[PDB]
């Protein structure tokens, strides 16, 4: 109905926060395109980021430092390739962001996306998601896709890129409801996980219907478009976590949780938005889905789900 | 790194199946564009088909009964709703068709696509995949992908839909090595089909990685892009099949052989190409793989595999 900068100076009177994400909704838009003229001929998806020609997820990689830097908001930025911190001589926020989730999948033309968070202050270490003032994610498929929420105000939104390269609004979510959809990541951790391998059995034995890309990006956006589904992301004695809190989970946690879903992150059974980052590289578990959903993985993986289970 | 007509003029003979493959080609980047601007606004993701506004997978249903009308070469068309076939007035090929497989999730931005089969003379029923002229699949998003496989000419093809807004040949897929990542159909299957049960245990042991959207096309094409991969689709006894070897399994298959793969049909372990073909809604069970892949899925579901030992 109404575009992305009429959405921002509604949601925020920062007017700072409005110019950073109208950046990277720019910098989504510039990827997006790098994408879809790709050139994959070789063992790698190449295009061009100026005078030089790289891979689509190094071009995503420069096009976001450089829209941070241009910004003149951005303090400090981290990317999932070199995850430490370097200086973008803004003030305002610090950024973290997954570049190009599933680069390695381009070639077979699934859905890949870009993650980002967005914090206050100077610091990217001794934060947790809850002090985001801001997430969002681009979704590269068949559409562009920008979906953002931001920390004081109600639900998670869908920008839909149009033919005349602007951003539009198109759905609003504020509820994640009950379903049977799973998207089972770590499918390998149900060798020497029992209760994951219950879980995932309840799952299969009630026909929830099977999803999983891959790409965290695409998983995790069907739960908000349906408003319904489970991602479980679960870790094991031979089976060890690799997602990254900073640049992946606590930044899809803000998403899922505006637009009415919960999440359990670590092996605490609490949300994402609630874990000390200590390090910028740090790893971890999560659990996306609706309330009635992640207090299911909590009981079957943990006993109880302390926020959720009838007192 | 040249266009798709250079293409079809080099190893086929016949004019008409050049010309109906231009047709296909065209629709599926009508329809490629359907679903970019569709409007998902609520229970449906529609667009526009002329003066009307239809669901995104009724308009691909009317843009390739369409493309094949003024195509002037397709004697019959079927579509994977309505399975009955319908004549529009054509002579040279038959053709069969998902016309947007995955059209449920288009509201996920996930990657759809569409299925066509092409045979010759007049039937749709009492053939095989193997009889197939031609087969192709078109894969929408965030790239357009048109990946093609003819019969007198070797490997499976694949076009990417440029900024110019014409085809440009991208990739030639010769061989599937084995694999890396399956893509299991039907996982509940496990839960009575010991077998299956076996069988994804090793994919799971060995660090195959999980890659298994809804829709068929990516999660197949998947396989010819990456010359690796397993795909699986096991009945359970008590539900039936949902696949079907008209719209979907056989064209398919011969893309996969074509780009030097091997499939498993039915409960027999013959190729689909060779599976008889007497209704047009009839249903199936297929392995898509390297000969090496589907030689462990024959291994593990039968005991032996009688064409690869």
């Amino acid at each position: 109905g109404d575009s992305l900068a009429e959405f921002l100076v509604e949601a925020t009177p920062d007017p700072k926060l409005r110019q950073l994400m109208m950046s990277m909704a720019e910098a989504t838009r510039t990827i997006a395109h790098k994408v879809r003229t790709a050139s994959c001929a070789g063992t790698a998806c190449v295009n061009s980021f100026g005078d030089e020609q790289l891979a689509v997820d190094m071009v995503a990689d420069k096009l976001l430092f450089e829209a941070l830097k241009y910004s003149h908001v951005c303090k400090l930025a981290c990317s999932e390739e070199v995850p430490e911190p370097v200086d973008m001589g803004g003030e305002g926020f610090c950024v973290a962001f997954d570049p190009l989730d599933g680069s390695s999948i381009v070639d077979t033309n699934f859905a890949v996306g870009t993650i980002f968070g967005v914090w206050p202050g100077d610091k990217l270490t001794n934060i947790t998601g809850r002090e985001q003032v801001a997430a969002g994610m681009g979704i590269y498929g068949p559409r562009t896709v920008f979906c953002i929420a931001l920390k004081d105000a109600p639900g998670c939104h869908e920008f839909l890129l149009m033919d005349d390269g602007k951003w539009m609004h198109v759905k609003e979510t504020t509820h994640i409801g009950e379903g049977k959809m799973f998207a089972p990541g770590n499918l390998r951790a149900t060798f020497d996980n029992p209760a994951y391998e219950r879980l995932i059995n309840f799952y299969l034995g009630e026909k929830y219907t099977l999803r999983y890309t891959g790409g965290m990006v695409p998983d995790v956006f069907q739960i908000i478009v349906k408003e319904k589904g489970v991602f479980t992301n679960v870790t094991s004695p031979t089976t060890k976590a690799k997602l990254r809190i900073l640049f992946e989970v606590a930044p899809l946690a803000l998403l899922i949780e505006k637009a009415g879903g919960a999440s359990s992150c670590d092996g605490k059974a609490v949300s994402a938005l609630d874990i000390p980052i200590l390090v910028c590289d740090q790893r971890t578990q999560i659990c996306y889905g609706s309330i009635g959903e992640v207090r299911r993985f909590e009981e079957y993986m943990y006993g109880t789900s302390p926020r959720f289970s009838e007192k």
